[PDB]
């Protein structure tokens, strides 16, 4: 019985005023508060801290969170291990219930959760609203999915026996979510194991730990027993490796970079002394996403599709289309039109609805993107943006490079910033060739009036999320399941039908009479 959370229409004055009301509530009350580690229901504070800043205004502290060590991580694993022993026998109805009232708490404070993402992550108003609505969706949808899974799957029974095929919970689950989709993905990859009866150690992205802290609190208020959820933000150097390596860790659910995910996949397979199981890794490892524009297309749609793909949340999306692969017949026109839409938009602090683009997340991220913009001048032609300054916030203009070789670094490597790369092709055959030439297979868009080309792409464009005559940054839970092939990870389709069963192990029960 599921339909998605409607986005806030920011054209109505009645909606615009409520968000304005909510942002000053966050500005004055929610901000600058202090958040401890949470292990087995107990609050741990350290003298050493992670300081969360407003990326649009680098000297406004959003909050200061305690930083965990290898000892705190050790205690978190045991907390979750011990808590698993009872939580795994909890009625699926009473696990889905924790999610249902956690939804209700988030829906009540919808605009102020959104306003915190604005503050902590530098998210524009529509983007921050979409993240919260998507967080709501995950919880609603995974609650309902567990109810359905508790019915089991039918198998054949011979005359004189009763055969049952059911799902059981697995073990301790290390959750490592990213900074970019700070709410939704972290809400989804946290609630999915918990509703399926597993116990969680949550290592939120240190680039944004206040939302996760606020979310952990929401789950404690929702009926979670001590140790089911554990909050341990810290260094991937000390804490991260330790959680992955631990003998009692059963599953790691990871969303982030390819280089980190590769390390995790490799490390988790190594059966440690005292380990009595094989570790499962669920990994979404970003992408390098492609908008194919055919010879015969709606040009306006092609341009609007490239634009939103490239510059939704300053290009800092796993799904972000940093690649424009465009037919020679329409090349110069589509490029002309993309430049017009791009530089008509306003980049600044998201203190109003009309700001389409905010800043990047931090200094390290600012540097990397700025290091990549230099590479684009050596490899292509700068036709828009390329300017950035980190003096008030980490602000970089939406950047467009043209005339790229299909094998250029800018056409191959994840940038996670407001950058597109244009490449001209001379047929649809060559367009799929270049579209398929990266190490990734997350998302892809095709813009075409040609029916044969749609049908061909359905078989031949090798991405997990394939789109026709629209942008490649859709991903709505229950409508478009999300996950990719190749180096985009293990293709675990978040917000689809198969995802909860990935956290569970099947049990066959048979009684001979």
């Amino acid at each position: 019985p599921y339909k998605h959370e409607p986005f806030t229409n920011f054209g109505i004055e009645e909606n615009r005023k409520a968000f304005e009301k909510a942002l000053e509530t966050v500005n004055n009350e929610w901000l600058g508060q202090s958040y401890p580690l949470v292990i087995d229901g107990e609050r741990y504070e350290t003298e050493n801290k992670i300081v969360s800043i407003n990326p649009a205004n680098k000297e406004e502290v959003v909050g200061t969170v305690s930083k965990a060590t290898q000892d705190h991580a050790e205690k978190a694993i045991q907390a979750a291990a011990k808590a698993f022993e009872t939580w795994r026998y909890t009625d699926p109805e009473e696990r889905a219930a924790v999610l249902f009232r956690a939804v209700a708490k988030v829906r009540r404070k919808k605009h102020e959760f959104s306003a915190l993402l604005v503050k902590e992550a530098g998210k524009p108003w529509n983007e921050a609203d979409a993240d919260t609505a998507e967080a709501i969706d995950f919880m609603e949808y995974y609650a309902r999915q567990m109810i359905e899974l508790a019915k089991g799957k039918p198998v054949n029974s011979r005359e004189g026996e009763r055969n049952q095929y059911v799902y059981t919970p697995t073990g301790v689950t290390v959750v490592i979510p990213p900074w970019n989709f700070l709410f939704a993905i972290m809400a989804g990859t946290t609630v999915a194991p918990i509703v399926t009866g597993n116990t969680v150690v949550l290592k939120p992205a240190s680039a944004a730990p206040v939302i996760a802290a606020k979310f952990v609190e929401v789950l404690e208020e929702s009926g979670l027993p001590k140790g089911v959820v554990n909050f341990v933000p810290g260094s991937g150097a000390e804490v991260g490796d330790y959680l992955v390596d631990h003998p009692k860790t059963s599953i790691i659910t990871f969303t982030g970079s390819r280089e980190v995910g590769t390390r995790i996949f490799e490390r988790a397979a190594k059966v440690q002394p005292g380990q009595t199981h094989l570790k499962q890794v669920i990994a979404e490892m970003g992408g390098k996403d492609t908008v194919v524009v055919d010879e015969d297309c709606d040009i306006e749609l092609a341009a609007q599709s490239i634009f939103t793909s490239a510059f939704g949340f300053a290009g800092q999306k796993c799904s972000a289309g940093s690649r424009a692969v465009v037919h020679e017949k329409v090349y110069d026109e589509v490029l002309k039109r993309v430049i017009e839409i791009t530089e008509s938009k306003k980049v600044g602090e998201p203190d109003s609805a009309d700001v389409y683009m905010g800043p990047v997340i931090d200094q390290a991220s600012f540097n990397k993107i700025m290091d990549y913009i230099e590479i684009g001048k050596e490899e292509g032609r700068l036709v828009s943006g390329g300017k950035g300054d980190d003096s008030k916030g980490y602000f970089i203009e939406p950047t467009i490079f043209a005339d790229l070789d299909p094998k250029a670094r800018l056409m191959q490597e994840e940038i996670f910033g407001p950058v597109v790369a244009f490449s001209k092709v001379s047929s649809f055959d060559e367009a799929l060739e270049v579209a398929n030439n990266t190490e990734y297979g997350l998302t892809g868009a095709v813009i075409t009036k040609n029916r044969d080309h749609i049908n061909r792409a359905k078989q031949e464009f090798h991405v997990g999320n394939l789109y026709f005559n629209r942008n490649c940054t859709g991903a709505i839970v229950g409508y478009h399941p999300f996950g990719g092939f190749k180096m985009s990870g293990t293709d675990s389709k978040a917000g689809g039908p198969d995802y909860l069963a990935l956290h569970m192990q099947a049990k066959t029960i048979s009684e001979m009479f």
